[PDB]
């Protein structure tokens, strides 16, 4: 949760995101604290708009593991809220990164952006 270690790790998330613009990926200020799929102006996949309609919320809880596997991480929330029939099929652009200390300090990362 080390937030400026985290800087160095969003350049690798740089490659899909920007803080302020959707790119590949949706814009990332304000996403710690928001609900899943709901970045203005993005299309986002089925699972994560279901995920985020099913109530999940990226808290830095919820983000570090996600960072890991994001179809697993999606499915697994829905599956759990008894929705496991709207979790079928994947994400777009789909990124994992293993590092679990670069996944929680890139997380402090993006509670700094807002
Ligand atoms: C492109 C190959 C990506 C890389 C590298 C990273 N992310 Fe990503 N991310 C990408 C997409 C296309 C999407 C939306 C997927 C969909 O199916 O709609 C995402 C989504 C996220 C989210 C969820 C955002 C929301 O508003 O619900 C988060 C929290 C996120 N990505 C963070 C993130 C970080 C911190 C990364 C570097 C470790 C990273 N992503 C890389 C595509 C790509
Ligand atoms: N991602």
């Amino acid at each position: 949760q080390d937030a400026k270690a985290g800087e160095a790790v969003f350049k690798q998330c740089m490659t899909c995101h920007r803080a302020d613009k959707n790119m590949v990926g949706p814009a990332l200020a304000g996403v710690v604290g928001r609900k899943a799929g709901t970045a203005a102006g993005f299309t986002y996949s089925p699972l994560n708009h279901n995920s985020g309609e099913a109530g999940l919320v990226w808290t830095a809880d919820n983000i570090v593991p996600y960072l890991a596997d994001p179809n697993a991480f999606l499915k697994k929330f829905l599956t759990e809220k008894g929705k496991a029939d709207q979790a079928v099929g994947v994400t777009k652009m789909t990124f994992k990164l293993a590092n679990e200390q670069q996944r929680k300090d890139v997380v402090a990362y993006l509670a700094t952006l807002k």
